[PDB]
C-alpha cells in the first residue's frame, strides 16, 4: 500500500488528474490531493463540476485526503512514495524551479526534491517560451521527471478518453506500477 | 498563395502532418514535403499505409512536392514558414547543433539562418535534461517550440478532435484562417 | 533472468563486449546486442572474424538477439519495455558525442538515450587516447545526466599475466556495477 | 616530404580544395584526400567533373591517396600516423557542427577530431552566409579548442582582377598558415 | 524611397562602393559614414566612385559628429568589438547601437581571417542581439569569372537581405 | 640528451612509470623522478619492492635523480628548462590538486610549472568509474593545455601478455614526447 | 547487519558523531570510523576525552573499527558514508575531488560508486566560497544535512537537540530508531 | 593599537614580510605571524637566516606572536587586517577553494567569512589561466589582490628601495601613515 | 636574426622596455618598437629623456624601427610580440578585440596568428574587472608576465631587479641570453 501526493495545478487537462487518482485508488493506494484555486476553476470549465470527489467513485474516498492549498502546516508538507503535479501550469513550474515553496502544492514538490523522492511534473503549455524551457531544464537537472501530456498515436486511439488513458498510463509506468492503463 | 515546407520526422503523430498538409492544400497553398525514413516507418505503424500521398485527397497532389531526405542540393534548401511535424528529439538535437546534414535538418537551419518562421512540434516523454537543453537553445534562436499537447477546454470527444485542435494551433501561429481553429 | 542491452560501438576492445555478453549469458540472462558497422570492422581486425555470434559459445545463442543498427522501430527502442541495464562497450567518442547531444538517430544511440530519459542504468565504456577537451566535456555532461563513465582501465593490483586477464578484470568491474556475482569479479 | 590530410566538404568553393591540393603536391608533399558525398555534387556543379583527380595534373597523382568517406578504418583515422596538418576546405556548417560536437562518425569528421586530440594543426575554411548564432557558437568553440578558423574572404588589397586571382590569394593564406613557401603567397 | 545607413569601417571598400551606388540606382537615399581608417586610396574622394547623378541622394557624415536599415561594410574587427560592447562613442558606433536598441536591421560585413576566439565571441554576441553577420563569402556556384563578378554577387546577397529586388541578385 | 620529469602518483599501474623511465634513459636522456608516499605503497603492492631504482638497470642510475615529494626548493620546482613532464600513473587526487593550482608538494608543483611555462605536461590518469567531479577537473586541465592520456589498452595491436599492454601504452607516451622508440607501433590497413 | 563509514572531521559538534555511532551499533550494524587529527582536538575540547571509544558503550566496540586518516590503502578505500561533523575544509576537499587522505577518499568513493554520502557541515556564517562547494556536492548526489535544530519537537536540553539531529540522519539512512520523531 | 595577522607563504620576497611586520610593530601595533614550512626555507635562501625574529629588531618582539602552521585551534582562528605576504600560488589556490586546512589558510578563510580585510601579495610569473581564475575568484569575494610590482616612478636606486615602496603600498591600503609611503 | 615587436604602453616600468630592446638588439635581432603617447611622458619622468633611442646604444639603432601608434603599417611574420609595460587600458582593449591603434593591432595579430604575445601588466591592486581581462587573454594564448621581482637572486640595485625581470622575458622568448640566471 503505497502513498502518493497528487498536486493539481490550474492547467488544462484536469481529466488526467481524475484518471490518475482513480487508478491509484483502484490499485489500492492512498492519495493526498491538493487542488489550487485555479485548478478548481479548470475543474468547472473542463469537467462541469465543483467537486473533485464527485468525479471519483465513492468507495475510493476513504483513500483520498483533500488538503487546502494554504496548509503548509500539513503532514504531507514534512513517508511518500511519489509526488505528481498534474496538470502543471508553467507558473507552478516556475515556482518549484525557484524553490518558492510558499503554498502546500509548491511545498510538497520542494520536499520531494529535498528528500530525493520521485517528483513527476506534467506541464501543459504551448508554445513553450525560452523562460519556461529554462525552468523545465533546471527541474530536470535537479531530478524532476518532466512528463508533458504527449499523445501516443501508435496505440491508435479512437476517442479523447483513449488519449487521456494512455497519457496516464505513462505516468503509472514512471511510477513503476502495473496498471492496465499502460500499453 | 503561400509556400510552406513541412518536414515529417520520425516521432509519433504523423496524423498531425497529414492534417496540416491537407488543410494547407485545401486553403490554396503549396507545400514542399520532406519525409524522413523513420517517418516513413511511423507512417506505416500509425496510418497503415506506405504512401504519404494516399492520405491526401488526389485533387490536392498538384500542390505538394515530395523531396528525398538526401536531396541536400534541393531548391528549398536555399519560404513562408517551415514546420517540422511531428519532430523527433533526435532531429531537435541535430537542428539545435546546426547539424544540417540532410534535407530536413537543412531546411530548418535555413529558416533560423534567414529569420523565417520555424515551427517545431517535438514529441517525446519524459523529456530529459539533454532534450530540454536542446529545446531551450532553439527557442532562444527563434524557433517556435510547439509540443502537440491536447487542448481539453475545447472538450474534444474523438482522437481526431484532438489532432484537429493541435493542427488548428499550428494554423493559428501561421496566421491562417481555418475551420480547424477555435 | 534479467534483460540487458549491449551496444557495440567501433572503439578498440571488442573483446570486452565478447566476454561481457558471454558472461551475462552464462549467468542465465537475456542480452539484446546492437552492433554498429564500425564495430563490425573492429571485430574483424581484432578478433579475425566477421560474425559476433561466432565468438559466443553456441548454447548461449538462444539468449542473445542481434538487432540491426537502423532498426529504430525495435521494441528495445521503446521506453515502455523494461530493461535492467544498457551497456555501450566499447564506446567510441563519436557515439559518446551523439548520446551527449541527444542525437538518437540510430538504434544504438537510441537505446542509450532511452535509458537516460527513463533513468535506467546506462554504462558507457569509452576508449580513446588522448582525451581532448571536446571529448571530456561530452563525458562530463553524460555523467551529470546519470550515465556511468567506465573507461577500460587495466587493474594492475590484480597482477595480471596475460592480455586476457586484463580484459576479464575490466569486465568484472562492469559486472560489479551491474550488481551481479560472477567469478570474473575480484 | 610532409604529409597533409585535406577534407573536402559540401560547401561552395571546391576550387579552393583543387588549388590547395595541386599546390601542396607541386611542393612535393603527400596528401590524403577525403571527399564527402555532398562535395562530390559540388564538384560537378562548380567544376563540371565527377572526378576530383581529373582536376589535378596526373604527374602528381602518386602523391595523393583518396579515401572513401565511410572508411573510418583508414590509416589516417588513427593518431599513430603523423600528419603535419589537416585542412577542411571548403567546410560546410554541418561539418563545423559535427566537429564542434566531436561527432567523428565518418572519416572526414574523424580526421578533424584526430587533429584536435593530437594537437596538430587543423584549419577550417567554413563558408556560409549569413552566419547564425548557432553556427558562430560552433566556430567559437572550435577556435577555443585550437582550430584555425579561416573563412574564404577575398583579399582585396591585392587588387585581384579575375576570379582565379581571388581563389589563389585565399589558398595563399592557407599555405601561409602551413608555413609553406609558395608563389601563391604575397 | 527608403533610407539606408552605410558605414565604412577600416579591406574591401569596393563592396561599399558597389552597394551605395546600386542602392542609389534603385532610387533610395544613403547616409554614408567613413572612418578615418577606411579613408586610408587609388582615389581621393569616396564620392568620385559613385556616378555623379546619384550624388544628391548621398550624404557624407564625419565620424566624430555627436531609417530602414544599417549596413557596416566593410566592418573591421575593432568596430565589431566596439558595437558588441556598447561602446557608442563615435557616429558609426552609435548608429549601430541605435539600430540594435530599436530592433532595426543591422547588417555587419566583417572581413577578418583567420577569426580568433575573441572576434568570434563578439560576432556571436552581436548575432544573439539581432545583428545580421554577413561575411563576404564568394558564391562560386554562380561561376564568377572576374573579381568584379564576385563582389557584385556578394552585394546581391546584401540586397536580398534588405528585401530589395536588383539584377545583382542571382 | 633531453631532460624529463616523471612524477609517480599513487594510482595503479606503476609498471608504466618503470617502463617509461627505463626507455627514456635507454634513449640517452635525463630523468628527474618524484614518487609520492602513496606511489611508494603501490610500488610495493604491484611490483613487490620498496625501491623504485631496483626496477631499472643500474647502468641507467647515473641518468636518474630521485627527489623527495616535499622538496619544493628543488631545482626542478623552478621554471630550469625541462623538455616534458609526465605524471604516471596519476591519481584523481593529484589531478584534482593540479587542476586547482594546489602546488603544495614537488609533484604538484612540477605539474604547475609545466602549465605556467607552456611546456608539455602528460597526465596518465587512472580511475574507474569517473565521476562528474573528476571529469570536470580533467576537462579543466585539458583546456589549460595538459595532455590527458588515460592508460587505455590498444587492442588493435593484438597484445598477448600484460607486459605487451603496458609497453604499448608507454609507446603512446613516447609518441607524444615525439621520441623514436621501438616501443611505438602504428596502425596498418 | 549493514556496514557504515563515519568520517569525523574537525568541526564543532563531535557529540553528533558519538550519538550516531552508538545508535548504529545498538541497531546491530558495523561502523568503520575515521577521525581526522582536528576532530581529535575537537573531541578533547568538547567531550573532555582523547578516546573516541571511551564515549561508546563497551559492548559496542566489537562493531567499530577505527582507521588512521593516512591509511589511504585501506579496504574501506558499503551501505552509507556519513561525514559528521564536516568542516568546510573537508567540504572543499571533497567537492574538489582532493581525495588525499582516507576520510576524503571514502567520501569520493561514495560519490564515484553512487552510494549514499551524508555530509553534516557546520560553519556559520557560510561564505559564497563555501556555499559554492556545498552546491557542487549537492549536484553530485551528496546529501547536505547541516545540523539544524528541530525546534517544533520542543527540546529542553542540549542532548535533546543533538538526538533529534541524529534522528534525522537515521531517517535519511532509512533506519528505524527511537531517536526519530514524526511531525 | 591595532591587531594584524601576517601569514608568510612560501613565495619569493620574504623581505616584504620582514619589512611589513617590523614597520607595523614600529607603529605600536600587534602582529600574529604564521610562517609556512616553505617560507621557512625561503627565509633561509633569501635572507641567510633560519630565524624570522632575528630579522626583526629585538625591542619589537613583545608585540609579535608566532603561531605554528598546524595550530588551527587559536584565538586568531578581533583582527584589523590579514595580510598573506608573500603569497604562493598554492596558497592562493587553497584559499580560493576554501581549503582551510592549516592555520594560514584558515585565518584567510576567517577574514573572508567575516568580511574583514584580507590582502594577498601573490608572487608568481608567468600567471597561468589557472592562477588568474583563482585570483579573480578571490577578488570577487573581497580579497585585495596586491602583486608586489616595483613602483618605478619613485626612481628607486637599490633593491631595498623597491621592497620598501612595495610595503608602503600595503601600509597605504591598511590606511596607516608611515614614512615608507612617499 | 629574429624579428620582435615591442609595444610600449603607458605604465610605470619603461626601463623594462629599454633593457629588453637593447638586449634583443645586442643578440643580433630586429625590433619594431611602438611607443604610445602615454609611454613617452613616462619615459621622461622615469628615465629623464624625451628620446627612446637615446637610451639605446647607437650601434643598435640600425636594428630598431620606430612606428607611430597611429599608423596601416606592415606590422599590422614576427617571432614574438611583447607589450611592456602594459597598462590596464591596453589589456582591456586587447581582451575586447578593440584593435584601433597600431599597438592594439599588433597584439591582436599575434593572437590571430597564434604567435607569442607576452604582456607585462603593471597594476596593483588588481580589481576583479582587470583580473577578468587578464584571465581572458591567458585563455586565448597570451603569456601574462607581471614584473615580479626575483628575490632569490638576491639583487642589490634597482637595476639588478630590472635586469632579472627582463631575463625572465628573454627566457619565455627561448633566447639564450646572459641576462638570464637560473635557480
Ligand atoms: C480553463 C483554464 C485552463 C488553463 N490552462 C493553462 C495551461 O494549459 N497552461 C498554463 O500555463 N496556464 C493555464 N491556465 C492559467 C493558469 O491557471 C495560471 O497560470 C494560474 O495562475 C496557475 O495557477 P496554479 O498553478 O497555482 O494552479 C488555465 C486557466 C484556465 C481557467
Ligand atoms: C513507431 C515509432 C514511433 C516513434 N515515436 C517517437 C517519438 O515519439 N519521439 C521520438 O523522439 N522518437 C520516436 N521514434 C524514433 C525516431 O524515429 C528515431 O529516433 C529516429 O532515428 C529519428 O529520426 P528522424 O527524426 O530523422 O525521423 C519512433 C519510432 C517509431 C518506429
Ligand atoms: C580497428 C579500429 C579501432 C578503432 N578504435 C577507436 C577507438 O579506440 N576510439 C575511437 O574513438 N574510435 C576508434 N575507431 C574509429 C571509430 O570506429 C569511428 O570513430 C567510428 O565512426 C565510430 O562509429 P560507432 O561509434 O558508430 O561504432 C577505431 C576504428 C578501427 C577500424
Ligand atoms: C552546390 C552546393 C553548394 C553548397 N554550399 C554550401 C555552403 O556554402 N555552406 C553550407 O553550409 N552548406 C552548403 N551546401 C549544402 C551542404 O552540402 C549540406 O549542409 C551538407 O549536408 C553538408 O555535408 P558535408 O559537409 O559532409 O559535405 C551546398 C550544397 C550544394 C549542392
Ligand atoms: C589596407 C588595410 C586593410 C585592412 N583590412 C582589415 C580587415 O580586412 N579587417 C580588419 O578587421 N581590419 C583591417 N584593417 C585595419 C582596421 O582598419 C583597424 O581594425 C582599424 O583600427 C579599425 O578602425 P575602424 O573600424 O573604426 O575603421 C586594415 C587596415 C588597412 C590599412
Ligand atoms: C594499491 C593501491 C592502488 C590505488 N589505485 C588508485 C587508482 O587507480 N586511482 C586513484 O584515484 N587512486 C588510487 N589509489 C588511492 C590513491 O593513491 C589516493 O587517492 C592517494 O591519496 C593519491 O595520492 P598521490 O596522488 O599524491 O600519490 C590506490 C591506492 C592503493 C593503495
Ligand atoms: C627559494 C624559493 C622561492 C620560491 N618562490 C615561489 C614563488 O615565487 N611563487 C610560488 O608560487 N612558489 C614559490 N616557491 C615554492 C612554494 O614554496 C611551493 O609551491 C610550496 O608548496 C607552497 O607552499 P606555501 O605557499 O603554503 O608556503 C618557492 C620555493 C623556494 C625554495
Ligand atoms: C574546538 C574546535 C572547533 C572547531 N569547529 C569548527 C567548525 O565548527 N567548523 C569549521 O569549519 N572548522 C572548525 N574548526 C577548525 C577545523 O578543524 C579546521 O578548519 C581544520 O583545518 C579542518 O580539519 P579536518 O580535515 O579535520 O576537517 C574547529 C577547531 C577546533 C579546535
Ligand atoms: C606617470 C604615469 C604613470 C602611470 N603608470 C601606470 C601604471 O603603472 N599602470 C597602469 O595601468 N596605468 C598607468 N598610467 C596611466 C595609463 O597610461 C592610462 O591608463 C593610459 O590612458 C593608458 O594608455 P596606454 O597604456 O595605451 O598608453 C600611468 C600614467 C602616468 C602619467
Amino acid at each position: 500500500m503505497k502513498r502518493y501526493v497528487v498536486g493539481i495545478s490550474g492547467a488544462s487537462g484536469i481529466v488526467l488528474a481524475v484518471t490518475l487518482v482513480s487508478e491509484l485508488a483502484r490499485l489500492g493506494h492512498h492519495i493526498d490531493v491538493i487542488i489550487s484555486p485555479s485548478a478548481q476553476k479548470t475543474l468547472y470549465y473542463e469537467l462541469d463540476t465543483k467537486s473533485f470527489l464527485s468525479t471519483i467513485p465513492q468507495n475510493f474516498h476513504n483513500q483520498i485526503v483533500l488538503h487546502h492549498i494554504s496548509s503548509i502546516e500539513s503532514s504531507v508538507s514534512s513517508t511518500i512514495d511519489a509526488t505528481i503535479i498534474v496538470p502543471c501550469s508553467v507558473a507552478t513550474v516556475a515556482a518549484i524551479s525557484c524553490g518558492l515553496a510558499d503554498n502546500l502544492l509548491r511545498r510538497v514538490a520542494d520536499v520531494a526534491l529535498k528528500e530525493k523522492r520521485p517528483l513527476i511534473l506534467v506541464p501543459r503549455e504551448a508554445p513553450l517560451s525560452a523562460i519556461h524551457l529554462e525552468n523545465l531544464l533546471k527541474l530536470a537537472q535537479n531530478g524532476a521527471v518532466i512528463l508533458p501530456p504527449m499523445p501516443i498515436w501508435y496505440f491508435k486511439p479512437q476517442t479523447a478518453e483513449d488519449i487521456a488513458n494512455d497519457i496516464v498510463g505513462k505516468i503509472l509506468a514512471i511510477l513503476q506500477l502495473d496498471s492496465p492503463l499502460i500499453k
